[PDB]
C-alpha cells in the first residue's frame, strides 16, 4: 500500500518536525521558464558531476614528486623516471577498469563548467540581472568564476605531466618569481622553494580536492540561497511585473524539467568523456625541465591569461639594482580584470546612476551602452584565447607566427574597439526593428493593389487598427516582438495523425480544438491578470 | 560614524534582502541555559579545529608509500628507507614552524572530538533526548560518531608509521580478510592488491580530508538544524513545559556564552597542543612489516574495538574446507554494537511504548532501567577500553597479563551486570532520597528538644507548612530538590567590597539589597508564568 506509506510518512514527518508551511512554500515557489536562466543550471550540474567523478579520482590518485620508474603496462613509457602522480594518473587512464572514461569526463567537466560559467556570466551582464539587488550574488558569482579558473587550473596541473607542468613552471613560477617585492617570497613560500620543490602537486592536491571546491561549494550554496530568496527576475512580459514571478512552481513542472536537464547536461558530459580524447597524458611524456612541445597551452578558460602573456610586449622595467620582468604586467592585468568584473554592478551604478531595485531584466538591445561593453569585453576575451592558441592556428592554418602574435597585440586594442562600435549600433538597429515593427504590424507577403500596380508587403498589425488601414502604434513595452507571422496563428495547425498515417477527422477535430481553446484561455488569463495588474 | 555606518549597511541589507523578520527569529529564539547542553557545543568547536588545523596540515602533507631516505634534520632516523608519508609528517614536525604545534593540537583535537561526542551522547542518551521528536537526530548523531572514530582512526593512520602501521595491519587488514565470502575481495578492493599495497595511504588520505569530512560536514549541519527549528528540549522546571522552552535568546547572552565557550574550548585544545605531547611519531620508526612494539594501542575511541579482538576468546570455525577467524567475531560485535546504538530509540519505543512527543527530559535517576542500562553499556566500553591498554596496565600496574587478558574477558559478562544492579538501584534511591527531601524538608542541623532530650535535624520544608510543625509534602516535578541550605536563601552574604578590603557601608547595602531584589523579581516572574500556564 504505497499510498497507506506515502501518508503515514508524511503524518510521521510533520509530527516529528512541522516542515507544512515551509514545504509548501519552496513547492510554490514560482521560477520563470526562460531558457537562458538554464545557464546557471548548466554550471550546477557540471559541478556536480565533477565533483562525483572527483571522488572516484581520488580514490585512485596518488599526488607526490617521489621520482618512481613506470613498470606499468603502457609500454612506450616503461623504465622512465616519472613522478607517483603522474605513474597513479596513468594507472587510473590504463590499469584501472574505466579510469580512463572517468577522468575523461571529469576533464570533460571541467571544461563544461568553465563554459557554462561563462556563458551563465554574459546571461546576467547583458540582460542586466546584477544592478541593484543580487549585485552581492553578482560579486560572489564573480569570485566563483575566478575559484573555478584557478580550480581547473590546478586540476589538469595535477597529474605531473609535460604540457601542464610546462604551463606550471610558465605560470606559476615564473610569474610568481617576477613580481617585485615579494615575487621571489611568493614564489618560495608556494613551492616549498625552487620550482622543482617536492611538496608543489601535494599541495595543489590539496588545494584541488578539499579547499578550492570547499569554498566553491560555499559560495555556490550562498548564489543559490540568493538566487532562492531574492526570487529570480525575470524579463518583461505580459504579467510581468517588478513585484511578481510569471512562470511555473518548483513542485509539478520546474523541478521535472530540472531533473531532466541534469540527466541531459550529464549524458551529453559522459557522451563526450567517451567519444572524445581529452589530456592523453600518456601521449604527454613525464615533466622533466629539459623537455617540451610545441603547442604548451592552458585550457581554455586560462588560454586569455596566457594569451596576455603571450601579447603583451615584452616591457621590462629596471630600477636601481633591480628587475620588474613582463610577467608583472599579465599579472596586473589579470588583477585589473577580476577587479573590474567583480565590481562592475558598483561602477555601472556610479556612472548612470541607477540604484533602483530591479527585478524586470532588460533585453540587451535595450542598453545599447551595457551591450556594447560586453560585446567588446568578449571581442578582447576572444582575441587573447586565440593568441593563447596562435601556435596551432600558425601552424594548422598557414599563417606566420610573429604575424599571429601582431595580429594580436594590434587586435587587443583594435577589436575590442570595433567590436564596440558594430555592436552598439546593432543594438540601436534592433531597437529601431522593435519600433518598426510595433508601428507598422509583422512583415507578410507583397500585394498589388487593385486600381493601380502599388505593391504593398500588407503588414499584419499586432494592436488596435484605426478606422483606415493603418493602425494605432503600440509603445515598446521591454519585450520581444513577434517579427514573423509563422510564430502567430498562421499555418500552423498540421494533421494531427502521424509521421505516416492520419487520424480519423473526428479524433483530429477533437484535438486540434482543444488546443485552440487552451491557447485562447492562457492568452486570456495572461491578458486578465495584466488587466488587473495594471488597472 | 560607526552608528551611521551601521545603520546604512542594516537598511542596505533590508533593501537588497529581506532578511529582518528571519533574523528576528533567529535572534529571539530562546535556548535553554543548562550547562549540560553545551557538551554537543564542545564537540561541535573541536571538529572546527579540526578543519582549520588540518587545513594547515593538508598543506604541507604529502600522501605516499613512496620509498625515500629520509636525509632531513632528525639525526636518529637518517639514510633509513620511509615512506613519503612518514617523512613529511617528519618535515611537519620538524622542518616548518609550529608544524609539531599544529599537528599536536589537531590530534588533541580528535581525542577531544571523539570524548565530547561520546560525553554528549551519554548526555542525551540517560536525558531521553531521543524520544519521538528527535530519534532521527539521535540516529544521525550515531552516524556521526561512527564516522568520527573511523577517520580518528584513518587520521592517525596517516603518517605511515610503526604503529599507525601495525594497528592498520592488524583491525583493517586482518578483520577485512577474515570476513567469511567477501573478506578477500574487501581487502583487494581497499588495498589494491596485498597490504602494503601502494595506493593505501592516498586513499586513506582522500578519505580523511575530503570524503569523510565531507559527510561529517553534512550530517552535522542536519544535525545543528535539526536542533535550531526542532527547539531544543528541556528539563523539567518552574516554568518549563512541554510546549515552551525557557533560558536566554540566542543574540544577547547565548551567543555571547557560546563564543566564550568556543574560545575557551580552542584554548584548552591549545594549551594541550602545547604541553602534553601526542603521537610522537619520530620516536616511531617508519612502518615496516618486520618491527614491532611492546603496546600496540589505537587510539582511545578505537581501543574498544581493539580490546574486544582481545577479549574474545579465540573462537574460530573451519567449515567445509574453509576458516572463519577469530577477526569475523569482532566484525559481527562491531556491527552489533553499532546496529544497537542507532536503533535504540526504535528499540525503546518498542519496549515501553512511548509514542508521546517528549519536549521535556528526564532525569537519569527517574528514569532507572535507562540509566542502569547506559551504565551497563558505559561499563563495558570502559572494560574493554582497558583490556585494549591491558598491555600496559600489566607493565605499569604489576599484574599478569594473561590475568588482565581473563580479568576482562569474565568482567565482559560480569562487570556489565554488576553496574546494571548498582545503577538501577542507585537511581531508585536517588528518587527515595527525592521523595525525602519533598515530604520532610532539607536537612539542617540538630536540636535538643526544651522539655524532654529528643534529638530533632530541624528540618526546613520547601513548600506549604501544615498548621502543626511538619510541612504538606510536595509532588515531585521532574526537577532537582536542594538538599542543602548552602544552596538556598541561607548564609550568602559575605561583605561584598573586595578579597582584602571593603567597601563603604552605603554601597554595600545598595548592591545586596538591589540583588535581592533582582533575584526575588526573577523568582516572583518565573513563579507567576508557571501559574499563568495553568491558573
Ligand atoms: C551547497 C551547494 C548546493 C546547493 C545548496 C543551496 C540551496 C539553496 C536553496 C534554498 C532553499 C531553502 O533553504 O529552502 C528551505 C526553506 C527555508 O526557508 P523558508 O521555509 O522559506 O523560511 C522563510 C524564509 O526563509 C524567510 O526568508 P525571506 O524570504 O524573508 O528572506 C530572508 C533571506 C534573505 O536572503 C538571503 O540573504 C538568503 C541567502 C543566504 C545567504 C547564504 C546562506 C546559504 C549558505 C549555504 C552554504 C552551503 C554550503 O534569508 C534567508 O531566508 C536565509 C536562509 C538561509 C538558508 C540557505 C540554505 C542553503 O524551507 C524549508 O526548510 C523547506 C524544507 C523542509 C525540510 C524538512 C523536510 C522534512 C524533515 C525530514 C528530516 C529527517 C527525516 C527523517 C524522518
Ligand atoms: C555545516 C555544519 C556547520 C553548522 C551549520 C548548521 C546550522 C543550522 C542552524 C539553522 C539556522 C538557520 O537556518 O537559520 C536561518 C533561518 C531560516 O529559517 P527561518 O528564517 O526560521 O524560516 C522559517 C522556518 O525555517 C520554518 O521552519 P519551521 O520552524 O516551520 O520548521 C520546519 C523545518 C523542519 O525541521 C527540519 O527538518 C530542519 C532540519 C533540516 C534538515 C537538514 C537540512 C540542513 C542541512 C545542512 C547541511 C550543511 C552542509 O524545516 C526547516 O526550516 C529547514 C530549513 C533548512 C535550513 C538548514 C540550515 C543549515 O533564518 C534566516 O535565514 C536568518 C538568516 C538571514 C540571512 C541573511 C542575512 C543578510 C543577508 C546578507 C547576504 C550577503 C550580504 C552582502 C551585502
Ligand atoms: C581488562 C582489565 C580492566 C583488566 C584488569 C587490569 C586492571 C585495570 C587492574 C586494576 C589496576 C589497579 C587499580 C592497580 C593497583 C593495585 C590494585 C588492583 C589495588 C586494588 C584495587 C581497588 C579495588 C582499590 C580500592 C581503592 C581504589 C578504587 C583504588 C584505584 C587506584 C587507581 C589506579 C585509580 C586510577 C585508575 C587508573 C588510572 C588505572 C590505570 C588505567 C590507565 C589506562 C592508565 C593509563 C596511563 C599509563 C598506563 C601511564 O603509564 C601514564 C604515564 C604518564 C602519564 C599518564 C599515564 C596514563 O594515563
Ligand atoms: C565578458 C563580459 C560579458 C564582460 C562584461 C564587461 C566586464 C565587467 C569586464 C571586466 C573585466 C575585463 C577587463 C574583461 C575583458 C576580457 C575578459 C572578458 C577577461 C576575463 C575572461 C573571463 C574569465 C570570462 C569571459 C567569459 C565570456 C562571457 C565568454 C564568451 C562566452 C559566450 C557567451 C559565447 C557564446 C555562447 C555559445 C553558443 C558559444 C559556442 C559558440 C562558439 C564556439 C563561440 C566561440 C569560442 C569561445 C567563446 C571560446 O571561449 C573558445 C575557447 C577555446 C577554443 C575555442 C573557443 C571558441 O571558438
Ligand atoms: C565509469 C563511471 C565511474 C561512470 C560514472 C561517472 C561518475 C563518476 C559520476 C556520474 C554518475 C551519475 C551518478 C550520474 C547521474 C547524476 C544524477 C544524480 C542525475 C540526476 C538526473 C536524473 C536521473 C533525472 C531522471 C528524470 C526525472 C524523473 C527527473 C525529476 C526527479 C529528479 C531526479 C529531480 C532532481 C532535481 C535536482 C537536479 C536537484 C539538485 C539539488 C541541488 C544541488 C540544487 C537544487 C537547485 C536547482 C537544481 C536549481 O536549478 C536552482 C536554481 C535557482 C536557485 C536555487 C536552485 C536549487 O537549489
Ligand atoms: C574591455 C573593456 C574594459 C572593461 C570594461 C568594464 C569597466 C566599466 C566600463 C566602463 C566604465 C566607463 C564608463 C564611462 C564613464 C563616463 C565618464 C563621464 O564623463 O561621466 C558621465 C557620467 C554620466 O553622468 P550624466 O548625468 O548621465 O551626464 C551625461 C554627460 N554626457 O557621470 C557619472 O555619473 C560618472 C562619472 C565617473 C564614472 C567613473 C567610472 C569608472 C570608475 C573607475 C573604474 C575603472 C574604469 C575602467 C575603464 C575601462
Ligand atoms: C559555480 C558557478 C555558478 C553557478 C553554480 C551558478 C548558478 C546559478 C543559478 C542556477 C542561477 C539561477 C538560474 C539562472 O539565473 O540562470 C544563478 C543566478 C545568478 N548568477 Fe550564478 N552561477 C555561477 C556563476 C556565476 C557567475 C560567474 C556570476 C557573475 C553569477 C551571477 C549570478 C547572478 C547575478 C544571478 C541572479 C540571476 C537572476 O536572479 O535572475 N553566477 N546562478
Ligand atoms: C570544482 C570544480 C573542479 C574543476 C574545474 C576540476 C577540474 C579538474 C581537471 C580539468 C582535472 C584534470 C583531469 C585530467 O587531466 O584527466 C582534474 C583532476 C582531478 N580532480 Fe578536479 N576539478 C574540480 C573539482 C574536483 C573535486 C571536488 C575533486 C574531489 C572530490 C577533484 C579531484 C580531482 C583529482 C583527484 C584529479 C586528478 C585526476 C588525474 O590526475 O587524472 N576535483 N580536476
Ligand atoms: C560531530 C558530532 C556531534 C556534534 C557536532 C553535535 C552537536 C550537537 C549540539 C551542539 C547539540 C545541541 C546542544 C546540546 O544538546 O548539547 C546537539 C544535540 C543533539 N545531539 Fe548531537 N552532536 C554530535 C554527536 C551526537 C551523537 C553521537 C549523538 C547520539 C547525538 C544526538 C543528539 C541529539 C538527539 C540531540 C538533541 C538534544 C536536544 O534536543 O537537546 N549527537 N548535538
Ligand atoms: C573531522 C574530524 C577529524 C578527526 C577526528 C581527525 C583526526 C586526525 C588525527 C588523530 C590525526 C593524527 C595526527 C598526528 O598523528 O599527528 C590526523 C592527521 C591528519 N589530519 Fe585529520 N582529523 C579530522 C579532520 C581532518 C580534516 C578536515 C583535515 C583536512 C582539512 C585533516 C587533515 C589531516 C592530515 C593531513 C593529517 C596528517 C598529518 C600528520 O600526519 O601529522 N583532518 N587526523
Ligand atoms: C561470527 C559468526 C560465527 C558464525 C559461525 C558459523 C560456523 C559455521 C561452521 C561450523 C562448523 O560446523 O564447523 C565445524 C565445527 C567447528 O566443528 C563441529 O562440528 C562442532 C562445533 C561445536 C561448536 C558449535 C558452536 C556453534 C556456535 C555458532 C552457531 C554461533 C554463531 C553466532
Amino acid at each position: 500500500d504505497f499510498a497507506k506509506l506515502a501518508a503515514a510518512q508524511g503524518d510521521a514527518i510533520d509530527s516529528r518536525y512541522h516542515p507544512s508551511a515551509a514545504v509548501r512554500r519552496q513547492l510554490n515557489k514560482v521560477f520563470p521558464t526562460h531558457w537562458s536562466f538554464l545557464l546557471g543550471e548548466i554550471a550546477l550540474y557540471s559541478f556536480i558531476i565533477l565533483l562525483l567523478t572527483g571522488v572516484w579520482l581520488t580514490l585512485f590518485f596518488d599526488p607526490s614528486m617521489a621520482h618512481v620508474t613506470y613498470d606499468g603496462v603502457y609500454q612506450p613509457l616503461r623504465g622512465v623516471q616519472m613522478s607517483r602522480a603522474y605513474e597513479t594518473a596513468l594507472d587510473i587512464s590504463f590499469e584501472v577498469r574505466g579510469g580512463l572514461f572517468v577522468r575523461q569526463v571529469h576533464h570533460w567537466a571541467a571544461l563544461m563548467f568553465a563554459a557554462s560559467i561563462m556563458v551563465h556570466l554574459a546571461r546576467i551582464f547583458f540582460t542586466g540581472a546584477f544592478r541593484r539587488p543580487r549585485e552581492a550574488n553578482w560579486v560572489i558569482g564573480s569570485l566563483l568564476l575566478i575559484l573555478a579558473m584557478f580550480e581547473g587550473f590546478f586540476g589538469y596541473s595535477l597529474p605531473d605531466d609535460l604540457l601542464s607542468g610546462t604551463g606550471i613552471r610558465a605560470a606559476l613560477s615564473g610569474i610568481t618569481m617576477g613580481i617585485p617585492v615579494i615575487g621571489t617570497w611568493m614564489h618560495w613560500a608556494l613551492f616549498g622553494g625552487d620550482f622543482p620543490g617536492e611538496i608543489l602537486i601535494p599541495r595543489l592536491y590539496a588545494l584541488h580536492i578539499l579547499l578550492i571546491p570547499g569554498i566553491i561549494l560555499a559560495l555556490i550554496g550562498a548564489h543559490l540561497a540568493l538566487v532562492w530568496f531574492q526570487k529570480h527576475t525575470q524579463f518583461p512580459g505580459p504579467g510581468r511585473t517588478e513585484t511578481n514571478v510569471v512562470g511555473v512552481r518548483v513542485m509539478p513542472v520546474f523541478a521535472v524539467k530540472s531533473g531532466a536537464f541534469f540527466a541531459m547536461i550529464t549524458g551529453v558530459l559522459g557522451l563526450m568523456g567517451g567519444l572524445l580524447t581529452i589530456n592523453p597524458i600518456w601521449n604527454l611524456g613525464p615533466y622533466k625541465p629539459s623537455q617540451v612541445s610545441a603547442g604548451s597551452q592552458p585550457d581554455f578558460y586560462m588560454m586569455w591569461t596566457d594569451g596576455l602573456i603571450r601579447l603583451w610586449p615584452a616591457w621590462e622595467f629596471y630600477p636601481f639594482g633591480h628587475t620588474i620582468p613582463q610577467g608583472v604586467w599579465v599579472a596586473v592585468g589579470m588583477g585589473l580584470v577580476f577587479a573590474l568584473l567583480i565590481a562592475y554592478p558598483f561602477i555601472e551604478k556610479k556612472v548612470t546612476g541607477d540604484d533602483a531595485h530591479h527585478n524586470l531584466l532588460q533585453r540587451p538591445r535595450d542598453v545599447p551602452v551595457r551591450t556594447a561593453i560586453g560585446s567588446m569585453a568578449i571581442a578582447l576575451y576572444l582575441l587573447l584565447t586565440f593568441a593563447c592558441m596562435n601556435d596551432i592556428i600558425a601552424l594548422k592554418f598557414h599563417i606566420s607566427l610573429n604575424a599571429t602574435t601582431w595580429i594580436g597585440r594590434i587586435g587587443m586594442v583594435v577589436l575590442p574597439a570595433i567590436v564596440y562600435f558594430v555592436a552598439y549600433r546593432w543594438a540601436i538597429s534592433l531597437q529601431r526593428s522593435d519600433r518598426e515593427v510595433l508601428e507598422h504590424g509583422v512583415e507578410t507577403g507583397i500585394i498589388k493593389r487593385l486600381p493601380h500596380g502599388a505593391y504593398v508587403e500588407l503588414h499584419q498589425p499586432l494592436g488596435p487598427v484605426d478606422e483606415h488601414g493603418h493602425p494605432i502604434p503600440l509603445e515598446y513595452a521591454g519585450a520581444p516582438l513577434p517579427k514573423r507571422m509563422n510564430k502567430l496563428g498562421s499555418g500552423g495547425a498540421p494533421g494531427t495523425g502521424s509521421f505516416l498515417f492520419p487520424d480519423p477527422a473526428v479524433e483530429h477535430e477533437a484535438l486540434t480544438e482543444a488546443a485552440h481553446a487552451s491557447e485562447h484561455k492562457s492568452l486570456t488569463a495572461l491578458k486578465e491578470h495584466q488587466d488587473r495588474i495594471h488597472g
